[PDB]
């Protein structure tokens, strides 16, 4: 049974929050809509992508009905399809929110019951009204995929003809196919495909293309690891040798490229993974490193082609005194010209080619050049930049550290030693590809240390994000809640975050039982182990509305705090939907494994630096000692002292329950100041709207930082003045007096009038950017606003590479799937610094992490 | 059916009067040797090798063999199994050998076409299978005729030996019950078929579609069979999906499976895979196909400059750092460096990125002062040349003749969208044929099938048209269907001075038979195809050595005469196999598609019958006129006779049961089984040297004078006395005596001995160097007359001064004359000389439309980068 915390049912969902109406549109130096409707105190980048990103453009009609169902309710009973209008008007396009609100949430409680999730009806509006209140202030939001595909059939009737796609019977347990692509959702938007050493059967090589290719195709995200594929010179049964995984890694990355995510802009999210003991484990590290060699030199030897052949056609239409110009005998420069080709190592073939165009009586020579964008040619040309390649390393790699011992890199096919290697100097090959490019790591014997069933396999792979680490081909279906928006006053809503938790981890759930998979195996192993994927984002947003900066133990006890709450309170609510509907198939299988997991969580959670069963690296307790505790560290140590009593009297409904996910689309219609685990990136930014926009304000984080600080009202405006500007040059610039001030703060002049840039103008006129030597403000008060990058053109101070890993670590000791991340390193950042992040990783209990140094790739 | 004895006697057998001898076959480096190799006494050494090295059964063979007995089955074709119980007589590693003989391959190819043949029902007596059974292995060990690699790998293997394996995604039809059927095993129903037409649906993931289709490629590579596809169904760049979005377009997809083609070895062996892409000329994207290849070998090029340069203009910035005084980061930076300074002065003005110098500063910044940048070079397997797409595949372009229209008429031509069928972009046709012109010129490809020529003769039109090809563009039908072919050396039916026709019309009629029950013991590597293949059961009987047969008939290839011989010989061939696919469907019945196809088939039928009586008009919806057979310049005209009786009994056959192939012949390259058949030319092609190298036993090879020489001379009147003074002028007299220029001397008389028996290696080291290692070409011969200069004429000079050779024309002329007597088409590849202009390779183009010849493609020498 469910309760009611943030609504009443006199009210419904939307008791207490208002709504507006805005208009969304695009145009170049012309898709359009204006009824858009948007909730109270919704930003536009969260109106704008809700207009053509979730919003349905056509396919339901005007008025339709309902159908009679016995089991549960009238308010959730399905809609299905004109005469009274003309040929329009039966083909309209949605225009509020709260049309995909409804049918997100009542196709959420309209499966719910079908499978029995709820106790009495009371529960169902009590849950139906609940979650939209959610959606509408902007508390959480599943996947992407949710937000268009959940409930078209459910609220429109929408349908058409499928294939391909196989769910099973919530009921029956039976394997079936479906008959319609729209009437069982598609929730799912990771997937961790799997690959044998095969190329044309089933599971193989070339039939993974096939299963990617139809994930691409729906905008879904994949990752394989694909050490399975025996190496170059690998003998073949009855043939000869094998080509190796790198020949067959560019055929998929050749596809990724050429398969748009539904049809947009949007790139194909693919992950690569090898093992740290394959023989081509050296090619699989450096493969971005000389394919971006290979962009590099394209670009200087097509330039040097053109130039060079150009400097050859000078030479024969330089000749005046007859065309003996094509001999190398007896020209002005000809015999200079072809040295001058060689020279610089043009080709023989292509200079004996410009003179037979010649001799053909030709002007030209159509030698395209090539350039460093990313969406150029000579990109396009090499391969690996469709893919995240991450590589798995064992901690017995990782034990050869320090021993400066020998690595064996094993053969897959007979299981015998290919190559021996100096493990260091293999660790040394994995720091530079990375400081000049990829590969990302993953920690093999860290994820499986709390992966909750081991009979069923070893965790080998991940999605394009590394958040997700389960079996293979199991999918997940995600969701992440705003941290900030329970934050009013003061206190935090605890009384919220678990009530948030506790509903949406069964609303994840009921979509495991709503779903309908891509593929038949992928469709029984999600039913068989039911995984969940439930995250936050924004804590950077709040952790300096509290009032205390990123880097500090003051916050990392805050974000373990609620990390350890949100994903306690998920696996006690997967407890609870145990012993009302039954643990998840492939549970009692794992009974012992599972539970372990979860004791080992909450002897993190009870701040324990021992006791830890199974783990390689103790994971970082939760500090008892730092956190502000608005009753909060010992709540931590609530939910786990009940999520683990309650597991062992009924198991689990799912196999796991939270991730940290990239909420990138996702956090802008939920108007996250942060996404994930990140904390914020600048104290200035812009926002759009109708007309026109993208006017310059101020991060609303710091006013209410600063207000949470012994401040005046009046005495912070203080200092936005002096980070946004003044937006004239009206009183005592250095560029006032003389030479139409309408410029109204963009922040160019369309100098050469001699000023030795005094641009203290764009200091006054535009502001600092920072607040880093500030009027009033405290020197001790300021690194709670450091950000992920130094704020503006003069600010210095920035949020070291080891505050966002510790960050990290303190989360991950209590969140089923590893977070996601990409760290920035300085320019500045050497080979050894890059290792140092890796190793310091893995020490502190992180399963997966990526870098990337600025200015490293050619891709800037 | 009734098979008679031409060749064999049933008290001698097949290897009645065929002498069997061992010899060596050995490979290395400066490996795999089999010092068992039994052959034919007249085999050379390459075809013994051949047959050693790729077509014996390299392990698995039992020593010891027992018969199955089979109900209704003769004894002597009995299958085999291995014999369990007397293998356990011998050490274990004798049990299980490689092959060793030629009979063994022979006997297993014969003899599973024959136990398959009469369990299908093709036989009369046991008399007449024994008779087939004699009389193809006495052809195969006489080189007369051969069929392709894959039976020579896979054939008998399961009927000799018992050899077995899993089979998985293979299929087969029965031929007792007609219904579709799953292969248990892997070599029961042998896998005869080498080449593949596939189509391709415009769907991504479907069965059918185009990720589905690098399935299917890839399980026919891995076996070694070849791919062909026409992809103009696929949607062009930009054309909007009904579910929101655009298609990335066909250039895309196709660098999928031409990535997917380079990474599987076919057969899993060194060798490259087979694979033919087509596009109609009217795709939006033909743009885009015609200048791929193109743009590809630039990119190659760029990456052979751009990586030496990077190499040369980095390593001299380390160098600056590393003879730098000792500050080493007053040495990092150009501002206390001077030489430093020139460095990277010496990098920007070899528009080297930028990027990609603050890296090595970075880098020489913590210690390490040496890099790895890997430069790339033109070879064609190097690194460079597979990072580039388009290599692995043969592109040719579908023509209709209304474009060729448009392009003399000046007109413009409309690209026309898959989606909605509205013009996407409208283009003048002259143009987009320079851009043909100008591609094939310069990088090969592409080149070019006539979409309207290929199907005039379409047989089965209620089936669908004929879209695309097989990788090499000899076998033409519909999509999803196989063939499996065979040729006959032509040069093995003369002698004494005339065409045995007896024979060769012998030869045909059991090949065509032969090969249509390879149809029926067939297993393949779809359900399409299998059933396909059964209801229309396309045959590919072809020949070679036309070229060698015609030098040793005193006939240049450049001449009426000549053209007018093979013109009659493939009117022969193809009128004898079709009334034999006739009598084929008197007993057994047509194919399941013949019935509905009846007036079309007998429509082509009756254009091949009326190209053989000479007509240069009566054709029936033709769209170019074939070359009719010449009747007044074929050196026999018996050949012209039975050429007409042929067609006649052809035709006369197909109207009364219909027939039970629905294509018959072929012209394949024949690269390899031409090898083993020792044929002097391969496929339609002329010769190419006048003198050649002979493969020793050991290793190494020695010169030899073109074997058709002396036939050829001999055959022209020329006297004994003068041959071997002609001889000599070309292979020189191996040895320093003779000489006017440089011979004796004033000097050694000792090391003189063996100076001169080690001069015919023919290295030498002014004409002297003409005088021992010959001239190798016969212009300026002693006694040879000038107008019997062009009988020696083949496709390259020969020797250093040779300066004659046979003109594109005669390549052209030559395959219409055949063209009109082929099912399919003519695997052709004309080289052209470097001095060949972009008007010149349209002209080729352009010919050989006029000519009804159905595909083409050109290579100019010295184009690609890849040619060393
Ligand atoms: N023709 C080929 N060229 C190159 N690599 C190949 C080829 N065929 C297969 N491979 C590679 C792909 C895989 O890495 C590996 C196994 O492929 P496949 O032969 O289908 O496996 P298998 O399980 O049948 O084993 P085996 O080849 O030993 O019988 O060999
Ligand atoms: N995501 C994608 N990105 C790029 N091209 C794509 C994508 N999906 C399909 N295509 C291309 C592949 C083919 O060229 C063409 C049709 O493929 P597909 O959409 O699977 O066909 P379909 O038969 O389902 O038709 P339709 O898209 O009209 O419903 O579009
Ligand atoms: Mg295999
Ligand atoms: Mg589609």
């Amino acid at each position: 049974k469910i309760e009611r915390k943030f609504t009443t049912a006199e009210g419904g969902a939307y008791g207490g929050v208002g709504f507006t109406t805005t208009v969304s549109e695009i145009r170049n130096p012309v898709f359009r809509n204006e009824s858009v409707e948007v909730p109270e105190g919704w930003s536009q980048v969260a109106s704008d992508v809700l207009a053509q990103k979730y919003f349905r453009k056509a396919g339901v009609p005007a008025r339709l009905k309902r159908v009679k169902e016995k089991g549960v309710p009238d308010f959730l009973w399905r809609s299905v399809p004109l005469a009274k209008l003309p040929a329009a008007a039966r083909f309209v396009g949605e225009t509020s929110a709260r049309q995909v609100f409804d049918r997100l949430a009542g196709a959420w409680a309209y499966w719910g019951w079908k499978g029995g999730y709820f106790s009495t009806e009371a529960d169902a509006r009590a849950y139906y009204d609940e979650m939209r209140h959610m959606l509408a202030r902007q508390m959480a939001a599943p996947n992407s995929p949710q937000w268009f595909n959940t409930g078209l059939h459910w609220a429109y009737g929408i349908d058409g003809p499928s294939q391909g796609h196989f769910y099973v019977d919530h009921a029956t347990g039976k394997l079936q196919k479906s008959d319609s692509a729209y009437e069982h959702p598609q929730p799912h938007a990771c997937f961790i495909q799997s690959v044998q050493d095969d190329l044309v059967n089933e599971g193989g090589i070339m039939d993974l293309w096939v299963r990617e290719a139809r994930l691409f195709k729906y905008g879904s995200g994949t990752g394989t690891n694909f050490s399975s594929l025996r190496g170059e010179g690998e003998k073949l049964s009855g043939g000869g040798k094998s080509s190796g995984l790198m020949g067959f890694l560019k055929i998929g990355d050749r596809a990724a490229g050429a398969i748009k995510s539904g049809g947009t802009t949007r790139r194909a999210a693919k992950m690569v993974i090898c093992d740290m003991d394959h023989p081509d484990i050296e090619q699989f590290i450096n493969w971005k490193v000389i394919e971006e060699q290979k962009v590099a030199s394209l670009v200087a030897g097509s330039k040097q082609h053109e130039a060079k052949l150009n400097d050859i056609f000078a030479a024969i239409r330089s000749f005046d005194g007859i065309e003996g110009a094509t001999d190398p005998a007896g020209n002005a420069g000809l015999k200079t010209a072809i040295r001058a080709a060689k020279k610089a190592m043009i080709p023989e073939t292509y200079i004996n080619r410009v003179l037979q165009y010649a001799r053909q009586g030709f002007s030209s020579i159509e030698f395209p050049t090539y350039d460093t964008d990313w969406d150029s040619e000579a990109y396009t040309t090499v391969s690996g930049q469709n893919s995240n390649n991450s590589v798995r390393v064992t901690d017995a790699f990782l034990q050869a550290v320090k021993d400066d011992a020998d690595w064996a890199l094993v053969r897959r096919t007979d299981g015998k030693v290919a190559k021996t290697i100096k493990a260091r100097e293999l660790w040394d090959q994995v720091g530079h590809a990375a400081w000049a490019c990829d590969p990302g790591i993953q920690f093999h014997d860290t994820v499986n240390a709390w992966h909750t069933c081991p009979e069923d396999g070893q965790i080998r792979g991940s999605n394009p994000c590394s958040e997700y680490m389960f079996l293979d081909d199991t999918a997940c279906n995600l969701a992440s809640m705003n941290l900030l928006t329970f934050f009013e006053a003061g206190r935090f809503d605890a009384e919220g975050y678990v009530h948030a938790t506790r509903l949406w981890t069964v609303t994840l759930e009921i979509s495991v039982m709503m779903a309908q998979f891509p593929s038949k195996e992928i469709a029984q192993l999600s039913y068989d182990f039911r995984t969940l994927g439930l995250g936050y984002a924004n804590i950077g947003g709040l952790l300096m509305n509290m009032g205390l900066g990123y880097d500090s133990s003051e916050g990392r006890a805050l974000c373990g705090a609620l990390s350890a709450i949100m994903t306690g309170v998920a696996y006690a609510t997967s407890a609870e939907m145990a012993g009302e509907l039954g643990a998840f198939s492939g549970y009692e299988r794992n009974a012992g494994h599972m539970l372990r997991v979860i004791r080992n969580h909450r002897t993190a959670a009870h701040g324990h630096t021992t006791g830890y069963e199974g783990v390689n690296v103790s994971p970082v307790a939760l500090d008892q000692v730092n956190c502000p505790d608005p009753r909060l560290v010992a709540l931590a140590k609530s939910s786990w002292d009940e999520a683990l009593r309650l597991g062992e009297a009924h198991g689990y409904r799912n196999a796991q329950v939270t991730v940290i996910a990239p909420t990138g689309t996702i956090g802008l219609v939920m108007d996250c100041d942060t996404t994930g685990i990140e904390p914020d990136f600048a104290l200035v930014k812009f926002k759009k709207l109708a007309g026109g926009g993208y006017f310059k304000i101020i991060n609303r984080s710091v006013p209410a930082a600063l207000e949470t600080l012994g401040y005046a009202s009046a005495q912070i405006s203080q200092i936005v003045a002096y980070a946004v500007g003044h937006g004239t040059l009206a009183n005592c610039p250095t560029i006032s007096h003389s030479a139409k001030i309408e410029a109204a703060l963009p922040s160019d002049i369309r100098l050469g009038f001699t000023r030795a840039q005094i641009e203290a103008a764009n200091d006054h006129v535009c502001g600092t950017m920072t607040l880093e030597g500030a009027p009033h403000l405290k020197a001790e008060h300021l690194p709670v606003f450091d950000c992920a990058n130094p704020c503006g053109k003069k600010g210095k101070r920035y949020l070291s590479v080891e505050s966002h890993i510790h960050m990290m670590a303190a989360a991950q000791s209590f969140i089923s799937g590893a977070i996601s991340k990409t760290i920035n390193m300085p320019n500045s950042a050497t080979i050894a610094e890059t290792l140092a992040a890796y190793e310091l990783s893995h020490s502190l209990g992180i399963k997966a992490n990526a870098l990337y140094r600025d200015g490293s790739k050619l891709s800037q």
